[PDB]
């Protein structure tokens, strides 16, 4: 009955009730799976959220810039789901840019140090993730990570677009090894979602220039999309990974799916 | 726990049991759906072919040529699914390119008269299937159309090349009046299916310079394929467009999803 | 000193002074080149422009609908140039789509009739006269057409869009054609330039929804390149056209060059 | 009589004559600019290859990994050039990747410091040039760099693949910047040139299974170009990139023009 009936799989990246993780999560239960979650750094905050969660999960500490914590990881979730068991899905809900690579601050002035941390949570860790946790995966299963599409430059989102552009990048060799196992690795392109990174973006451009941009670029995206888009709501997000966590999406791999209303297909 | 529980979805293009339409409304079936089924021209051969799927549905004549049906096809469905019934779901699985237009005959050598013929039933008629059935679809409709990655030139596939790059735009605008009505429209592109269609293209260049371009398309597909390309096996392809008639892609729409082992991810 | 000293180019699709055509050809007499022109059906009219370009060049009648007009092409252009010289370019620059595909028109509700002239002269008609052409060509040529971006639907733009989707298509064919003869082929996708077609799209749409949006689309191309973009100046793209016609892009072949002031790249 | 008579361009990447940088400095020449040159590291060996060139011109010091190199490069520059003189043009012809990112190594055994450097190299230093010419370049002012297609995952460029993805983007975002100064920037992406850096790519693999699939992608390029690709001959590249540098692109920034033959345009 349950879209994930019977599967097991790792949720990255809640860290506020508003998380596209959090909702990947909600909605991952609902349909029947079994969770392992990770968290970055505030861990008991992240603990009061998760117990927000339709259902108990074990929360797992993962700071993807730290060697140990990936190198430990597979025994981890071993022992949270029993030897003898694997995972059947991932998901990769991360990202970072210091702030001077992101909103207001010139394009020009992120000193590379700065990019290269950005790059190493948003991309990198994709691809160290992948190589963590496949050798724990079932064949049939699906690595998921979070994209949003950096086909085109745009006002504020900076080298995080650069970040984007690279993960795509990784996500397409992800998928060549994942297929050794059996795996499928793809990415979801989403819409924009009021959560507490989106709410960082605006809330430090707000009285600026770069404000102004983002201001058209929120309006615009309900406009272009030919269903609409509802900034509030993640589910529609949420249920697009739990699809390419399913069996329903078999042959696809490598690969990005867009939940953003269709907006991306239409110029205006 | 069928996917497609309750829904009531129309299928054309149903022509041999080894036809995409057929594993779509196999698979359809399977998760649940009421189908209607539409048929060109060899009704009682196809006729045959439904007896064998694994519930018993209606067949409706319809040439996607023929203005008479199109403009008789709404009413022709409310009649088999009940006044006061509305489809859920509309797949067009429909090609046909003049033998002008494809296989060993030069690209030049095409007379307008043969392209603008495969252009109507390959690409238009996507548009005038929409066109007859949005007034009869309810709201969480989802549309959905049969593609060949057409965004790089090939030997042989020629002229139907630039009928799906026309599908694939008319697609974008079918969206925009879909979205009117609560309704996705989407394509699925598939990878190389071994149907009646694809053996007239093989058949028709063996023994000629295109069959040995063929025969390199044909075994670089599972080789670029990070997880494998079984050109017998249509269920993979069926699966996706039974996942985009779901409610589980909610918010992609106009769009084009690859059932395709994500080869047209990977250079080699 | 010219960019197309020596050069011998046929250039289609002057109808007013404010043609991009126009404009091509008089950056190409400027570069050196010796023309032959094309005009359709108002041949009187297009002589009264043509003796405003900075040389005499003949002009020769061409309905590319018309299949006698392509037949005899050939031989008349080899009696304007003279026998034992062949062309070294060739400009499409020719567009058409019946009212009912463009504009207010709602998508729906062109007839294929209509749709299938539009694709005949807006691209069909570009193979067809490459296959007229490439037999006088020199090798070292060079054909170019004229594109407006149609990866992504738009308003009012509607079956033209669709009519570019394959021409774009047909131009990545028509490139392994010409690549026998050592000739490029590819398209110049240009921003909006105030023609007597664009005139036509934006005037029949003044006063209604569809008018709304493309003062958008106006507004926002000048906005979103990053060098800004004049619709009064054709000279760019007709700048562009002249350096695919050169031998400068000499390894660039069924391709597409963006002249639109950089705006497809950037969202906003 | 030359594209780039007076014009003042600099074009870092000379590290031997086969370079991709020494032909398009070459070329530059003999169409008439006036070249300073930039070179890493080994500047006594590069100052022999810099001899070959048609005329002499100046190399400076640039290691664009460090920061006081590009906090005086402007300064340097105007001093070879002369006060009151600026930059027309700016080529960047550089990249790295440590030899855990690319060849043989397993992709998921690069260490992240390794992938931070290629990518500080390959792909941030494209913005970092940018932003310390830009001050000195005239209004017409064009900069280029250096691509490979990193649209689909590939054997063997694995890190490197992700570096160019990067450096895509960064030239989207710098189009931004450098239309402030009346300034383009595109990339050039090529087809393989057997130059030092593609030596060491297929050298490195000789023997084992990632150099079968080289050759694939070396027998591969010339079949799908429709014009052809000669591994040996970086001129069609050179030229290509002074297209750019010249005055006949006038309206294309933050893009991408393919000097590959065609082949991208190709799927087989
Ligand atoms: N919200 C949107 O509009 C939107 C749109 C498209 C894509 N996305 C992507 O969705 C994903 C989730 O972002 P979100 O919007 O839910 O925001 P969020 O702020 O809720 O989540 C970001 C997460 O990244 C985690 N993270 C940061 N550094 C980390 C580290 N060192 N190790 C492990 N985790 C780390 C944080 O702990 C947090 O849980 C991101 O990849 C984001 O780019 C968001
Ligand atoms: N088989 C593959 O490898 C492959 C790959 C990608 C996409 N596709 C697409 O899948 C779809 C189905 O093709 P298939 O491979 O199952 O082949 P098929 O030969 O089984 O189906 C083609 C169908 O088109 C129908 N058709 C033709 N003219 C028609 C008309 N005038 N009115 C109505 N229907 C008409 C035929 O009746 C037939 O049912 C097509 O759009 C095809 O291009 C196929
Ligand atoms: N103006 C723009 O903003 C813009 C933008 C991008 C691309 N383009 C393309 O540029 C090209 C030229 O259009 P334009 O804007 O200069 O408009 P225009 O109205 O000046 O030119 C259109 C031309 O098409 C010709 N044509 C129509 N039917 C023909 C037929 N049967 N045979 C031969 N020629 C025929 C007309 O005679 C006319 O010369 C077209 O392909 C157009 O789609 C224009
Ligand atoms: N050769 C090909 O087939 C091919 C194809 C497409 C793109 N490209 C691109 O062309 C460009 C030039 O490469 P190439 O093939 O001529 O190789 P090459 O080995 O001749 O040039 C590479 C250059 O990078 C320079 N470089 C490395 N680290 C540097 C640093 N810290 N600071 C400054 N310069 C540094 C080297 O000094 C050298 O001059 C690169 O961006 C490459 O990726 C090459
Ligand atoms: C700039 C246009 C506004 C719309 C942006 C849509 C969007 C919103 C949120 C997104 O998710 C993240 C996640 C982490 C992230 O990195 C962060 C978050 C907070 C602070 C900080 O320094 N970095 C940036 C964006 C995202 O990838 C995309
Ligand atoms: C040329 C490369 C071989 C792989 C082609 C993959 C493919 C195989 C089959 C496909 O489906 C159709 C369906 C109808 C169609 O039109 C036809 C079918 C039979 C005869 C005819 O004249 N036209 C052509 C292809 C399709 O769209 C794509
Ligand atoms: C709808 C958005 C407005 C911007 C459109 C930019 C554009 C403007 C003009 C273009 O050129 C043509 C050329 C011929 C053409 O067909 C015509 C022209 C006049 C009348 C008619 O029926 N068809 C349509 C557009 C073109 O291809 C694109
Ligand atoms: C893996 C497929 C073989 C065809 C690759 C075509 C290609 C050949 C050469 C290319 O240029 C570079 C330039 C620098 C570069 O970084 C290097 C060069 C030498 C050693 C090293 O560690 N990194 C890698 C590639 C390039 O970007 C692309
Ligand atoms: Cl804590
Ligand atoms: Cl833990
Ligand atoms: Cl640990
Ligand atoms: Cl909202
Ligand atoms: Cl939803
Ligand atoms: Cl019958
Ligand atoms: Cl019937
Ligand atoms: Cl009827
Ligand atoms: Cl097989
Ligand atoms: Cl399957
Ligand atoms: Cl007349
Ligand atoms: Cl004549
Ligand atoms: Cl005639
Ligand atoms: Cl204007
Ligand atoms: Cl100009
Ligand atoms: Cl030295
Ligand atoms: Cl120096
Ligand atoms: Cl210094
Ligand atoms: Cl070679
Ligand atoms: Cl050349
Ligand atoms: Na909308
Ligand atoms: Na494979
Ligand atoms: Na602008
Ligand atoms: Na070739």
């Amino acid at each position: 009955t349950g879209l994930l009936d019977g599967k097991r799989i790792l949720v990255s990246g809640i860290i506020t009730d508003s998380s596209i993780a959090f909702h990947i999560a909600r909605v991952a239960q609902e349909q029947g799976a079994q969770l392992v979650l990770t968290g970055f750094d505030r861990l008991r905050l992240i603990q009061r959220i998760t117990d927000r969660l339709p259902a108990k999960a074990p929360l797992l500490e993962l700071d993807v810039q730290n060697e140990e914590h990936l190198a430990s990881l597979a025994g981890r979730v071993t022992e949270a789901i029993g030897a003898g068991n694997k995972l059947d899905g991932v998901v990769h809900s991360i990202g970072f840019m210091p702030q001077t690579g992101m909103g207001i601050n010139p394009f020009f002035d992120a000193p590379y140090a700065d990019v290269s941390k950005g790059i190493h949570i948003s991309a990198y860790s994709y691809a160290s993730m992948a190589k963590a946790l496949l050798p724990i995966m079932n064949p049939g299963g699906s690595i998921v990570g979070m994209d949003f599409d950096p086909s085109r430059a745009m006002p504020a989102y900076n080298w995080m677009t650069v970040a984007k552009s690279a993960l795509e990048s990784v996500n397409r060799f992800v998928a060549r090894e994942a297929g050794k196992y059996g795996v499928r690795s793809n990415l979801v392109a989403a819409g924009p979602i009021r959560t507490l990174a989106m709410s960082a973006i605006v809330g430090g451009a707000l009285g600026e220039e770069a404000g102004a941009q983002i201001q058209l670029l929120e309006e615009g995206w309900d406009q272009r999309a030919p269903i609409g888009w509802n900034m509030k709501d993640a589910t529609p997000v949420a249920k697009t990974v739990c699809a390419l966590l399913s069996d329903w999406l078999p042959a696809t791999t490598g690969d990005i799916i867009y939940a953003d209303g269709g907006a991306h297909t239409q110029l205006l």
